[PDB]
């Protein structure tokens, strides 16, 4: 299925700026684990996707393969379809960081 919709260039080093690590979580919201409770290839844009003081703070980009416990709440903005206002627990453990460039930065 060789086919790459979305477009990626990301090195093979720490977190940058503005990267996309990889990490596999589960946790609860209040109390009792949600839709999102579980994930295991969680893409996450360090500096994109609203990264919040909980995915910001373990999902830094600096432990390719660690495992860490943060707390994580979407604001009244962040309101995806998916996972709008989330205000739960994680248990995260990074992975694959590395430097994701989308846009051409001049």
């Amino acid at each position: 299925g060789s086919h790459m919709q979305a477009t990626w260039k990301e090195k093979d080093g720490a977190v940058e700026a503005e990267d996309r690590v990889t990490i596999d979580f589960t946790g609860s919201v209040d109390g009792e684990e949600f839709e999102g409770g579980k994930a295991s290839d969680f893409v996450l844009a360090m500096g994109q996707g609203r990264m919040i003081p909980g995915f910001e703070d373990g999902i830094k980009g600096h432990k390719a393969g660690e495992e860490f416990t943060i707390d994580v709440t979407f604001p009244e903005e962040y309101h995806a379809e998916n996972l709008k206002g989330k205000a739960a627990k994680f248990a995260i453990n990074l992975k694959k960081v590395e430097e994701r460039e989308l846009p051409e930065l001049t």
